[PDB]
């Protein structure tokens, strides 16, 4: 049978689902771990045992314990990313879409959902792989990982709570599909990892730790890397913050031995509840629950790794949304609504470089503010608004992801940037907040070919020349076809640094990506900072 | 007879002279003090003592002591501003320029000459007071001071040399100009001093200066303030100058007393000779010799003079050049030169930067590097050339002017700024060098109505209509006439900061005149080296 696939774990059944007027195979809710609940809450994953008898794979899996958005009620841009499934510890299982008929050994993806290392789930529609697995013939496999404190709880040198099991969560699934992907159709050594903000830091993470790196062939990042602020603590800032979760929860806190008792007696919705309460200074785009440095899965400094060429030598393919920043200071800063076209007094922009720049002092903070200011016309509401919106996005996701491929350039086989700048037609956040955070996902997982979503014509269009970008590259390691008519989009190089914009329009090349703005963010406010 | 004047010092006999096909009367070489030789030297001036007889007021006086330029021998541009008499410690000479018939009581304008505090000469082909005198029907009076170390050595406790004693030179010149003015037709009660760069900041420092400010009534500064950071130094540093002057001269170095007199013993030029070799760092555009922050001249520092509004309340009118800073960097940077087109590659660039902010740290460095540098483009030789340009223009001209007018505003009775960006039609210098610092000066003083000097017609208008400007603005305290066609100069607002191009083109009124760059320098680079 189709449907019935033989593993080294056991057998497997699956679902035959439509796809665009057709029909391919989906074997959903596949278990890749030993449940992590009771005493194996925060441990490292185990393996999960084999099982006899038939798995049935044909329905979605629980989504892993998170914080659940209720800001707006219904409304479909914010209830678009939070679980579908219900919630449960019991969440470590993969999805995996299936071309009709079987391949014998294809192309593999691997997708790691983001949601800031706090919340995320595989099972989402913009995450459904059923069109980029029949239209461009590759095998799809979604992972999950624990998030929140159950994921990323960090207490080092305890090995009950170590820290980065949600990230050990990911590389299990990545061991998984390289020892039973086989059997699916998908070619083992032929399995790109992709992913998208936390889930594109993530994919960077593999790429950097020594264990992860023989597990894939290249990698895709979306809107984030590995060295981005948001994406690591430290392992004192980690310890200090799993100390406050228990001081939050009237825990014992005389030894980790007594924490972690505690912190595992407790309901999953009282961890999540009091969660945001140990973030250390006043922030937007910051978390509480993330990987730590800790001298295993990181043997050094992320920094130091990538100076030294420590990481897997491969091509990379990633890339930027125009407005990365607008989710974040909607959510968590002064003077944003999601019905108005929040503009934005001095008074506002200055309280908004504050929660933006956590860490930074007065005269950091006068830096930033002096950098993003028009001082011709510092009361534009717009000019005040959109300036917030590029430091945001900036700090956080651009230039972090400039370092890395500037970093990265040096050492690996081939590296491919995009600027995704285009807005959807049929988007319900309102008009101020661009190209949003997440919102290139979609047209990556083939949304605008389904007619009932209501796209345009040309929306297709560009949905189709993303997937087969990132389908071909990776097949070959190169996003272009051979000997095609279609314009090239050129390889990132050390020297000319070229890029491409990701649109509707004809392509464009351009050249050093938001260099003015990152050698601000990367080599001056660093040493400022560090002086002062 | 219309050549025989007598003051309160005594009898004076002038000369006629030719003025664009008609005459006026000239008194030139007029001592308003005693000679400062021998034991007066370094000392404050003392009033001319009267003369019996008639002076011989014909021929242009001696001028002071000074450095002479070399560095293009023959060429015009340079030696334009090379002293054009024979040099002199006896140098306190005025010269007035009269309208025939002589005036009853008419306005009057004082000519304050610039050339660092280290050069300079009221006898310059450019500072030929007969064209304004006879268009505009003014009384136009140009002073003398000492300059370099005979007027600016600075020993604070002395008597001997107290420092700031070519400032007072200035002042017993206006000082005779109120007393003596009146008997040549002039009106003692509506004198305008004006100076350009070294004479503007000795202008605003006759406003700041309470023992100066009942001497005349109104001011216009050109490419220069009090606050320049090149106008004035602490008395320690005065004092750390003056015995390194003596250090370099063989002197007794025991006391102040030593020194002065070993000092007094020197040959003009010996002191000259070795002027340059006190500044404390590898600079350009700074001076050895200039004003004292003495508790005398100015009784506290100049910045808590201006905001605590310890000036005189008055009608101002000031302006800047487009590029100030070309003149120096030609003179004292690395890959500038006269007859190329002078790219600067960025290790030029690099030096450049450094030889023009000499008081900052590395943080310093790299914040103005960061602010003038487009990262896109940073081997533009022509970019980093006119950013290097702006940088010294910025920093030394134009910024602190724009502190002053500011600062000014909140207390005055009417200022007037304007933006000269016209590049003389037939100026010797070269094409990169653009609108260079002090060639305003002959549109002020109307050389392009003189035919044989090769301007265009477009010049010849733009000449009077600032000649206008200035003589309107002496007479009543605008600029503008009262009910003309003409379109208006704006007044100078704390809200609106509005301000004139002064070019051949019709007049557009602008705001707030290169702020972006202004609060880097002003607010941003001060706060970062105060912490640093
Ligand atoms: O414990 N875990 C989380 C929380 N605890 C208390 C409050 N809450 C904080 C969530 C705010 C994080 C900003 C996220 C807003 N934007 C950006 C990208 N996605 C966003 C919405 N997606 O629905
Ligand atoms: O002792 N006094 C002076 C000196 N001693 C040694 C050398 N020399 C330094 C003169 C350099 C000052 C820069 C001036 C160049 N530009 C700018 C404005 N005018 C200029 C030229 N005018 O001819
Ligand atoms: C697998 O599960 C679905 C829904 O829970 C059920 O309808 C279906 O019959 C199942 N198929 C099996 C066990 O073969
Ligand atoms: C990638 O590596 C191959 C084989 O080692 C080499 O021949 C090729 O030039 C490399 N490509 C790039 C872009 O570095
Ligand atoms: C004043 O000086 C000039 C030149 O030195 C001389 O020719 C002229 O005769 C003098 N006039 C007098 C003293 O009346
Ligand atoms: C100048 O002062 C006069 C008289 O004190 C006053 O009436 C006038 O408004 C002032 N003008 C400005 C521009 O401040």
């Amino acid at each position: 049978s189709e449907l019935l696939v033989n593993t080294k774990s056991g057998k497997v059944m699956g679902t035959r689902v439509p796809v665009l007027s057709s029909h391919i195979s989906a074997f959903l809710g596949i278990p890749f771990a030993e449940p992590p609940v009771g005493n194996m809450r925060f441990r490292r994953p185990e393996p999960k045992k084999p099982w006899s008898g038939v798995w049935n794979a044909s329905t979605y899996p629980n989504n892993c314990q998170q914080y659940v958005d209720e800001q707006f009620p219904g409304f479909s841009g914010s209830e678009m990313w939070n679980p579908n499934r219900e919630m449960s510890e019991d969440c470590l299982y993969l999805n995996i879409w299936v071309p009709s008929p079987r391949p014998k050994s294809t192309t593999v993806m691997v997708w790691i959902y983001g949601g800031g290392f706090y919340s995320g789930s595989s099972t989402l529609d913009v995450y459904n792989g059923k069109y980029l697995a029949y239209t461009e013939e590759v095998v799809l496999v979604s992972l999950s990982y624990r998030v929140g404190a159950f994921g990323f709880l960090a207490l080092h040198g305890s090995q009950e709570a170590p820290g980065n099991v949600g990230l050990l969560d990911q590389r299990m699934a990545l061991q998984w599909v390289h020892d039973n992907i086989q059997f699916f159709g998908g070619d083992p050594k032929t399995v790109t990892i992709f992913g998208e903000s936390a889930g594109g830091a993530s994919v960077g993470m593999h790429i950097l730790s020594p264990g992860s790196r023989d597990l894939f062939r290249r990698a895709i990042l979306q809107s984030g890397s590995p060295n981005c602020p948001w994406a690591s603590v430290s392992v004192a800032e980690g310890r200090r913050r799993a100390v406050e979760l228990g001081r939050n929860l009237n825990c014992n806190l005389n030894s980790d031995e007594e924490l972690i008792h505690c912190l595992r007696e407790k309901k999953p919705q009282e961890l999540i509840d009091v969660e945001w309460n140990v973030l250390p200074f006043d922030s937007i785009f910051r978390f509480s629950f993330v990987p730590v440095i800790d001298g295993e899965f990181f043997p050094t400094s992320l920094e130091s790794m990538l100076n030294s060429g420590n990481f897997k030598k491969t091509q990379i393919l990633l890339g930027v949304n125009k407005d990365e920043g607008s989710f974040f200071l909607l959510y968590g800063a002064p003077g944003f609504s999601k019905d108005s076209e929040s503009k934005i007094s001095r008074e506002d922009f200055m309280s908004g470089v504050k929660l933006s720049v956590p860490h930074a002092n007065d005269l950091g903070l006068d830096a930033v503010t002096l950098q993003y200011t028009d001082w011709m016309d510092d009361n534009n509401g717009i000019k005040n608004r959109d300036g917030l919106d590029d430091i945001v996005g900036d700090h956080n996701v651009i230039c972090p992801l400039m370092h890395f491929v500037n970093k990265y350039t040096k050492f690996g086989n081939g590296t491919y940037l995009y600027f995704f700048n285009h807005r959807a037609s049929n988007l319900v956040w309102p008009e101020w907040m661009g190209v949003i955070h997440g919102y290139e996902i979609e047209f990556v997982f083939g949304l605008p070919l389904v007619k009932e979503l209501n796209y345009t014509a040309e929306e297709e269009a560009l949905s189709r020349r993303i997937m087969h970008y990132w389908a071909t590259f990776a097949k070959t390691g190169n996003p272009n076809e051979p000997h095609s008519q279609e314009s090239k989009w050129p390889l990132f190089t050390t020297k000319e640094q070229k890029f491409i914009d990701l649109n509707t329009e004809p392509m464009k090349v351009h050249q050093r990506l938001r260099v003015q703005m990152c050698v601000f963010w990367n080599q001056f406010l660093p040493k400022l900072l560090n002086a002062t």
